[PDB]
């Protein structure tokens, strides 16, 4: 049984050390700075970016976490959600967080007025596509970025 | 020629042809007042959305829509941009507008501090990606949204 | 363990078992006297199609199913050879058949002067491509097919 | 205003022509003689492997090409027919060949009451894409081949 909650101060290392496991499967190393610059960014109530923890409820370990914000849309009056991260525990196979994750957001989006939610992964990944599937829809779009970028 | 802009408010009546035009190409249908608030949006000097136009220099008329925004990403200190729509007239299409359009994004992404500039289409968009492809590069990501937004 | 061989004629039950349970996966329904031809064409030597099944070694039940068959190239000499279908067991699924099924057909297409293997799956289907990305590679190809078929 | 007909022994020059400038844009070489082994099959009467140029109406001489060839199914009692290579002179680039190239193999097909035509391009070749989506559809299918071929 996990267990998924907006994260505190005292979560900052059990987010900190997944947010390195998460630099690792992908392969990238952001400056050390954005470590603090996020956490606080997760913690202050007037930057629309939050940040949750799947904390397991029989030990209170720091499963899997889940990086959101908000961004405007020039369809539709109501902005959107959008799950920058989303990296469960490596070492664990067939729990449910991720999957309890994604729901909270769509939870904490419905209350804020803001119900779309959205989210990307590479077409390589098809083991987590396993689970958006089930939560969501694969939209027909590509992604197009600026060279270099 | 062509020139690039950014709107004020006489260019409002000509935005909302190509925008109303882009719709159709879209096939979706916004609410007539949400026009309004995008322009309010791209106007307000705080309100971080814009939009330019491609205006045909040296003769008046406009023939090109391009609206983007700035939003912030967990994997960066400087946000990003995103152009939400990009839009033609469909024989003007081609010759130069969509190209010029971008490059303008670009070329104020830049000032703006916050260069990484990025995109999307419909996979079965073959004609606008003859110029994405271009202009930036596609990425190895797919797109999930959530069930029913 | 697993033993993946041809088909014998006593195997026409095993192998129309599957090859049902096969159908209805991809929700469809040929017409009940194929899976006669289809096998007439297996036991034919000089019909260049083959049928392996996976015989579980404990007991004698048929849980695999991979049909195969060859054709010419306009880029080689030698045919090659494409895997038409691949099923194994719902329940019987659990162990490793149809990775070594894939094998079974590597090794025949050796044994033939014809080693360029190939076959197709679903974008969706990602349970399957957890293997095919293993024993295969994806190509960086589009399918088209021809309107009506 | 070109004529698309069945390759005879005096178009082998002017389709090994464009055999040669198909090789360049897949960035390809095949082996110095496999031009005369495709022709043999080509006009053999007993193969199944057809080709077909189209021809200019008043310069008379051939501009595109088009492999295509029978084979199997264990999906149905007919066999599809494959079209392997499609190809234009680029000196002689949107006109009108490969729409009625394709819509030959089409006409075929049909006499030969094998209907079921497909192929496959680059998931990145929009151009040629511009014209499949009007004859044909992307089928959601993804191509996987054997690890070393």
């Amino acid at each position: 049984n996990i267990t998924v909650r907006f994260v505190t101060e005292n979560d900052k290392e059990g987010w900190q050390r997944l947010w390195k496991s998460y630099q690792d499967f992908y392969e990238v190393s952001f400056p050390d700075d954005l470590d603090d610059f996020n956490f606080g960014r997760f913690l202050d109530p007037n930057i629309k970016m939050w940040a949750a923890v799947a904390v397991e409820s029989s030990s209170e370990k720091i499963i899997g976490m889940i990086n959101f914000f908000n961004h405007m849309t020039t369809w539709d009056f109501k902005d959107k959600i959008y799950i920058n991260d989303l990296y469960v525990d490596e070492n664990s196979r067939v729990k449910g967080a991720g999957g309890k994750l994604i729901q909270f957001v769509y939870d904490e989006a419905d209350k804020l007025g803001t119900p779309s939610v959205y989210w990307c992964t590479d077409e390589s990944n098809h083991r987590a596509q396993l689970l958006y599937v089930k939560v969501g829809y694969k939209a027909p779009k590509i992604l197009y970025k600026r060279k270099g970028y």
